[PDB]
């Protein structure tokens, strides 16, 4: 089992906090990351979202997926994962503005498609794929996770969460019927491809969030693919357009995406 014996995990510096949890850099067989899902006695919702997140993570054993290490219920509900030196893709592209070579951008894309293909084969829909959830371990290896603390685990689009730029037209329309599919994860991956190849977030010239929501959902607005840097291969721009298709069934799945990136990478 993955239940860590009591009084083994130690917690150090607070790395983040939100409505749905607090993350610390901790110690348990070396450096680890610890997520405290509750503070006071947990609600039945918190216990269930904990059981569901642990259920998802315990099924993952892949180099491009954040390493789940274990869990604790005493004294608080905790999830222990590996600790990674580095920064997320978001930090690199939009905060410190790292100028990666085209070969590295294609490799980050390949490693993300690699981890995504794995999750989909295990019937795990990410539901929140974006550059912030793509960690660059030692600024070289992609480690996909869900580092967000604004959202809860399980169920599917209540809403209320700013990951709108990576939302497929069918997800951004905020309908009662569950809009989440493998294809909505592919659209989010297409947005990540846009960020890699442009170095920008889409719709940067629109200052109104409700207008972005309305227009993407209605198909009036889509990413400007002419913004992709000159050295972006024609196959990559073609793949990006395929992933961003408004009709979800027209979107390629990750075994196809992965084969397209692997062929692209060999032909540089
Ligand atoms: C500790 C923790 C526990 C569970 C989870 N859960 C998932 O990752 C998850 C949930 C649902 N599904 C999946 C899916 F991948 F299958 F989709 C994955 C995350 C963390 C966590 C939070 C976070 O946040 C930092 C503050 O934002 N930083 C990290 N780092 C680890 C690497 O070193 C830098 C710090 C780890």
């Amino acid at each position: 089992d993955w239940e860590i014996p009591d009084g083994q995990i130690t917690v150090g510096q607070r790395i983040g906090s939100g409505s749905f949890g607090t993350v610390y850099k901790g110690k348990w067989h070396g450096d680890v990351a610890v997520k405290m899902l509750n503070v006071t006695a947990p609600t039945p919702q918190q216990l269930q979202a904990f059981k569901n997140e642990v259920g998802v993570l315990r099924k993952t054993r892949h180099v491009n997926i954040l390493l789940f290490m274990g869990y604790s219920t005493k004294p608080q509900l905790a999830i222990v994962t590996q600790w990674c030196e580095g920064s997320s893709l978001y930090h690199h592209l939009h905060i410190i503005e790292t100028k990666f070579e085209m070969i590295k951008l294609i490799d980050i894309a390949r490693q993300t498609a690699q981890g995504m293909d794995y999750l989909h084969a295990k019937s795990i829909i990410h539901r929140d794929l974006k550059s912030n959830n793509i960690f660059l371990h030692e600024d070289l290896t992609v480690k996909i996770g869900d580092f967000g603390l604004a959202t809860v685990k399980s169920r599917w689009s209540e809403q209320l969460s700013g990951s709108i730029l990576w939302m497929a037209p069918e997800v951004i329309r905020m309908q009662d019927k569950n809009p989440y599919s493998f294809q909505s994860d592919v659209y989010a991956f297409g947005i990540v491809l846009y960020e890699l190849m442009t170095g920008q977030l889409p719709y940067s010239n629109i200052n109104n969030r409700d207008q972005i929501i309305f227009m993407v959902g209605r198909g009036y607005l889509s990413p400007d693919l002419s913004k992709v840097r000159s050295n972006c291969p024609k196959a990559m721009k073609r793949l990006m357009a395929e992933c961003l298709k408004k009709k979800r069934d027209e979107r390629p799945l990750f075994p196809q995406i992965l084969a397209s990136i692997e062929l692209l990478a060999r032909s540089l």
